[PDB]
């Protein structure tokens, strides 16, 4: 048998095949199941808010018609240069930026067709796709990303859109992210949509993501205590008459508030406030502080001074009072310190133990 | 009945519909309703002046022809792909910016026919729209931004827009903007459009927009207070004979105007004067007043190092003025910039307050 | 009469219409009329020498063909599908940058037909142009940017471009833009073009846009004016043994010359000097003046004090010294900056009254 | 004989050439071989992850038809503009981005046919290639990327890609990268892939890429090691009580933190540390215990000033304690400084040595 | 005469006219004269390693077909939308990017053909094209950029390119660029390529482009000479016991070194060093070397205070060396900064005369 007689046979002129028309019509809807294969995760920002996706689509429905039965074998791997000439189910996708196909020499696209009429479409897609996170926790977080595929022009009896029971989302081997660690979770659920013309049929997917926690610490939270730590113990050692001490003071107030500025650059705007900010503004308060108490032990010393240009006791008790107030914040201030990061520490491990369940 | 009979029979060749002239040609002008549903709003800036949206145009009309009434249905949902064997309406946007059609594996197309010959259309497209803001209150303020629809080759005498009186306007449930609460009121108005070569139909959408004051406060209003706090009784406190006093002050003044030039980035370039910009000028003036006084008593203590070198009366009454000067202003500046601060939000709640109505 | 058998008879096959055939042939040059409105000016830019416009060109000219006078109308609006069927002249535009057509669901075409032959022609085009702007005198400054329509194909001896006698350029009502005021001359001249292929005619359109003074003032010319008021009195009072008096200097000179180096960021490399670049190197030679005059009074006291350690007399001539030189700048200063001030402003305004004339 | 005959009886309609149908249906596979060459190798960039390439792709394959044997020569060179009427084999890159064709005037495409049947086809296309790069080692690096090419839609049992023995990859003469040095090794190897659809053939060229490590040491390195040696004996020399020896060095510790912060700029967001990290949290390490040690010296002299207000005998005492501490100090540092720094290069120069074997 | 009946039986379906075989089958190549105007050179770049240009190809070549010799007239101007239906060579440029089209109402095209067969074609392009610029000496530098212009698919034995012997390459008149000054030499000379496919014709054109002296010296050779000459009388003439003096020193190195890391921005990363590195480098060692005199001078005044708590003429002895250093200082540096200025600067001028020839 020739190959040429069988293809426009089937499929052409003399068929009375038309393709504008569903299978099985006036009937009941046509089921069909879809199958993602995910080739490259990449591209996680969230000024944009949104992620891109390079995926291999894969849909199967049943037809009544292209039931050939005449040749021995059992499937036919055809041209994709003839998927004109069928009933292609149309798709989109809700949350839809980008999505342009991929055509390098020749059209990346997949038909198959088994002896009984069911079929195989495999499309391959980049997609730009629009996730709202939600940065209440900045550094720990936890984000939930929403994949939809919904039918724009056929209602509820028409075209039902159907998960794969095995295998419905796999993932490349060997993929990885820079910045995320993904989870192998998958959760499939579907929501349909209600609209005035009618209601329509849609199927949803969840990926999880866990951002890592190790570049954050290097850039924001070790300089920052680096600026504490040369506040701790670097003026209070020196002499009480020294215009340098407070210079110090207020050069370490000043650079860690242009890194609380520098901090948030990639971050947009929100009216809520996250955790790291919590964490600069404590920061703050204590360096803050420190310039707060080198005034307090200025003034007493000038009053020593004052009364000094009875007289010998009192100056004896100014400057015991300095003694007492310099020592006392030398060891008052590191357990204040110790006992913040225990409770925020251990405060963010366990809301996020609470949250992933 | 055969599905392919009828699909050609009615616009077809054997049909003698031309779809190239209106509908009741020479005749009263065709009315036209247009619904809008906006699916996602998005992206809004400042330096360029536009925003992004994405919508779901529906507009319907009549057709003496397309009237069957020989299948027993009532409507009919056809394919997308012979959408160019009618006579569809032109339409643009004046403030038009990209607006390309999305078209991921099938066209998102909508066709259905009643059976008087009632249409319905319905394109997904995405705009980019041009909004004119007035930043005269840059924190605090509402911006209101216009969509038109209109007809680029109709006079009056032909294709008459107009609005749907239930639903014009919907939303998609659950959307949210992370800078702006849009408002629920959504005024509608159309206004017609003058040319030399004819005068030619439009209608109006306008959509209200409230920008967020939770981010500003965290970045410009508590830094430069801040800012200020740290001058207000920081070096007042120190002894007169310091160098330091002085090196405060004026690095105080220097951060604060590298923070009000980092302020104005975003911004496109204004003539007029924003409301963030007189707060910056008062804080500015306040911290190099500060500095103005240190001058002041350095010069009176100045010259009584001069004469110290009756003298005795006259050293009195010079260290005298030098207290009298430091604990004056002490108590003297909070005040104003008590009645500052209560003055400059009283008067911006209520002009906004007023401007709303 | 049937509207299809007029609109094929009258320009389709049984019509002897060739449209690859100028009309008028061999005969006198087509002569063309050409109408600009201007929808939205927008986007000047200085970096990439180029603005942005969006125009509603319009073109008539006259046919012996497609004269009709059968219908007793006097004028007819076609559809816009089936302009590939007439003779369309080439035009484009010689600093032609982007130039994309606007086809949002519909074309933006519009085609009219008179009794004798008389066509229009109406397109709607957003064009990127090249704008070869002079920057003299940067902040004053008048710019004029040129739009040329020229014949790419056709010689001298057919299509002659000519402007129209009334309301050859339009403007939107209510159009502003944020930077630049544009002035309402809009004056028109024809400039030819000679090739080795041969001479081709063109038609060119003048705007003149002057700059709005307001934002740079604020930006550049009052900080800096600032932070020389900060050098003016704020350490010729302070005690001549001073090392802050030193620092207060060096601090003003480093950050003045870094807000010079921030002012040219937008602007392109150029060779030449600008203006605002005169008034920033003046302002930098006051104030490294000021450390000047502190390094001369400084040794003058150093050699007080070396022969410090008849004397007497040589003692109290170098104090007077010390003091001539202080009150003498104290007051020497102020009028040199005034003079300059007037000079500079005087200047520039006039240099403007005579260029615009 | 006529040049058309040929053309159109070869491949034409009264010929019974399919275009649709693979050579050798039901029988072995068609066996390919591929050849590249390299046109332009560029924009090699580490944040978005991969880089760009120019290649010229060229495939032959053999064909049982298209066998002429009647003109007297050899090979013909065919139009390129009938390329649609033969079987192209499909072949696209896993790692796929960007990848458009280039179109310049004509086509850029060659065909060839020989007496046999053996066909030459030649494309020329830009690719963006997805390069997975390991930062481990960030200013001397090794990275290895790949490229794959596959058949979409045909199985094992056709389509079979095979490489060539002679010249499989070549690089135009006089080709440089100004950042990475290109090594002549390409070392080639085949990967089939796996799919629940069925398992299909790839092929892999491996390229190796070495840094020039010429413009880190110098925007990084030198000056690191200049602010280092900014603290190495320019404060230790100058007088014990001095305000401006702690300035000097709180400074240098802020400006040197300022740079490390700057260093990470280009660089994608990480977990795991780069070696340049190492060398700047060590060099920060040194800058930090610079202060540490005046505050140890400054602390000791306060000890003695507060006794000296057997007493001259312990004033010796802390006076010798001083002086052992900074002359110690003067000679102790260096050396450490120095076995670092052997340390240092020696790993890295033979972890490289290793890794390249 | 029709027009209709000649332009149809010249190159249509009655014509045994061919489209896809070359003219002269079998014979001597194709000879062809390409004239190069150029209307827009700009957007020169170093970072991205290319520029832009709007260029006017137009290229001649001889057929025995299409020789009408009917009509009384030289030559036609035809219809630029019939180019599909004749022999148009294959043309592509090696250092390809961009490229495309401009189609602005009608394409940007041009036919002539004459009586003989000459054909006259004329296309407008813009094209992004890479130049590997060498910047060995970055401020002042010529730089050699190259156009090639070869064919695809032929090989030698057909479509052999040629240069025109009068006008080869032509300007438009007041071209300017802002940061180069073009020189009016454009040698020509053409260079064949090898491949193992076959040898293939190619031409290429060479522009000469000197930049601008004028920019670089106001932003970074007269505010670097500014912060030395802020160093060279500055802080000599003060006081030998001031903290201030070596503050001045350390905040002029340390913005020094600022600017230059804010030098090396726009460049791309090259291993060799540049001419203006070595000009910062030199300025960096001098200002470097103030502060070790510093630490000399300061060292050698311990001691005299050393000593000082025989012993007078040692104290004498000390302080006259102190003089003699510092004096020295202050006529010593001035030479060594003015020899090295002058070789610095004629040894460049006169590489550059060098080069030049
Ligand atoms: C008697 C007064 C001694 C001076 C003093 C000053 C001072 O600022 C603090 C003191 C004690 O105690 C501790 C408990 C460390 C406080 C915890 C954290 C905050 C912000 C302030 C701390
Ligand atoms: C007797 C003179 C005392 C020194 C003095 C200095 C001074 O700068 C001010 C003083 C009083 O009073 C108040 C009312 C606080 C003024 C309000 C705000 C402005 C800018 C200046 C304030
Ligand atoms: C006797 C010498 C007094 C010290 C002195 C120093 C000085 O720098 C200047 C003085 C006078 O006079 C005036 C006229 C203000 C000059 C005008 C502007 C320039 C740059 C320098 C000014
Ligand atoms: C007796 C104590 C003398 C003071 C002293 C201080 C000091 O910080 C160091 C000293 C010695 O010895 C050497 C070996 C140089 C250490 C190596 C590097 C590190 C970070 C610390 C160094
Ligand atoms: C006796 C020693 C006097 C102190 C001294 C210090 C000094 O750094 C230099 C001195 C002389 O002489 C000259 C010739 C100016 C040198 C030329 C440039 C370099 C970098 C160093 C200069
Ligand atoms: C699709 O599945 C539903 C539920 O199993 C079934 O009722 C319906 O008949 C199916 N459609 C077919 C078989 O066309
Ligand atoms: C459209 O509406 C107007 C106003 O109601 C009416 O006058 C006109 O006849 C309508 N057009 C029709 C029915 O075609
Ligand atoms: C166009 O105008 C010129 C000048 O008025 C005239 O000489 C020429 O005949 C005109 N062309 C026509 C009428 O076709
Ligand atoms: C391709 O090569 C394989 C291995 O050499 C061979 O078995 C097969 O027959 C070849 N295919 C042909 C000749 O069509
Ligand atoms: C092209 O020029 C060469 C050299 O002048 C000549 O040999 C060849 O015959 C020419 N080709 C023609 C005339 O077709």
């Amino acid at each position: 048998m020739p190959p040429s007689e069988f293809l426009d046979k089937l499929m052409g002129k003399v068929s009375g095949y038309d393709a504008r028309i569903r299978p099985n019509f006036k009937g009941p809807p046509v089921n069909v199941t879809c199958n993602i294969f995910i080739n490259s995760f990449g591209s996680i920002a969230e000024t944009t808010m949104d992620y891109r996706v390079n995926i291999f689509l894969r849909q199967q429905w049943n037809d009544p018609r292209l039931a050939y039965s005449e040749y021995p074998d059992d499937s036919l791997d055809l041209d994709p240069s003839m998927l004109d000439s069928i009933w292609k189910p149309d798709l989109f996708f809700a949350n839809e930026k980008g999505a342009n196909f991929h055509e390098v020499t020749t059209d990346n696209k997949l038909l198959r067709i088994s002896k009984n009429g069911n079929v195989l479409y495999s499309i391959r897609i980049t997609l730009v796709l629009a996730c709202p996170m939600d940065l209440k926790n900045f550094p720990m977080d936890v984000q939930t990303c929403i994949m939809q595929l919904e039918s724009f022009g056929y209602t509820m009896n028409d075209l039902i859109f159907e998960w794969d029971e095995k295998g419905a989302v796999q993932v490349a081997d060997g993929l990885t992210l820079p910045q995320f660690i993904l989870k192998e979770e998958k959760d499939l659920r579907y929501c349909t949509k209600h609209y005035n013309t009618g209601k329509f049929t849609c199927i949803e997917a969840r990926f999880h993501l866990e951002r890592q926690m190790g570049y954050y610490l290097i850039q924001m939270y070790i300089p920052s205590l680096l600026i504490v730590i040369l506040s701790w113990v670097s003026f209070w050692i020196n002499m009480d008459a020294a215009p340098a001490r407070v210079g110090l003071g207020i050069t370490t107030v000043l650079t860690m508030t242009t890194q609380s500025s520098g901090s948030r650059a990639s971050l947009p705007k929100v009216s809520y406030v996250k955790a790291i900010d919590i964490w600069m503004a404590v920061c703050l308060l204590f360096v803050f502080s420190a310039l707060l108490e080198y005034a307090a032990v200025n003034f007493i010393a000038r009053q020593h001074k004052e009364l000094l240009r009875t007289v010998e006791e009192m100056r004896k008790l100014f400057i015991s009072r300095a003694k007492r107030i310099d020592t006392v914040s030398r060891v008052a201030f590191p357990l204040v310190f110790l006992i913040f990061n225990i409770f925020y520490w251990i405060t963010y491990k366990i809301i996020r133990s609470e949250d992933i369940h």
